[PDB]
């Protein structure tokens, strides 16, 4: 049973170090900026390697029409209070919302501004 | 069945019948076309900030109703990650969203349609239409 949704950032902690096992998911959105990163990399092919054996360990959730409604429900909602946020901060929040999750974020500052979206910072 | 997947414009483009030739096209290709849930995130943020939320999110989900949304999941992610790189190495970049529906639509092999094309016309393996 799922409990939290780890945002990119802490992905990237926990790979170059420097917590609950079965509890953890990234949404789609993610993995997208993962791959992203290693892509443009210095080493591509080996960071590469490294984010499928991440995403071996934990569930990559598909962006599905309820994550984008809360998403889309988020960035009006935002847009309203002059609190701007990441085009894919914004995805990853309405995603977590959508499924109940916690989302854990060393931005817990950033994600804060979605109503209805508990966070938390394990860094 | 599917071959198509329209890009957010498209589809206010067919809801408004502005540029009238775009819903044209939208009637002759039923059943051959979807949006990426992305899409419906930009359309649902319309709605939703526009001064009749309640009026406009209504015409969203009639509109959302007589095509398929398909799911961005991990093989639209993973197209969407190498597309953007491969842009970013070109210096040629693209909005944000906009690249995410371009990976969607090449992940499942189908034409994105779209008032640009330009932008996406020198991605590998995508294919793209504009109908206005």
């Amino acid at each position: 049973h799922l409990k939290f949704m780890l945002a990119t950032n802490i992905c990237i902690f926990t790979i170059k170090n420097k917590l609950n096992q079965g509890k953890m998911c990234i949404s789609s959105v993610t993995l997208m900026e993962l791959i992203y990163g290693a892509e443009k990399s210095q080493m591509p092919e080996r960071n590469l390697a490294v984010i499928e054996g991440f995403v071996s360990r934990i569930d990559v959730l598909d962006y599905d029409a309820a994550a984008a409604t809360h998403t889309g429900q988020i960035r009006a909602e935002l847009a309203r209070q002059g609190r701007p946020v990441g085009p894919f901060d914004q995805m990853i929040a309405g995603h977590a919302r959508s499924r109940g999750l916690i989302i854990v974020t060393n931005n817990t500052r950033e994600f804060e501004r979605v109503g209805g979206l508990r966070t938390e910072d394990w860094s």
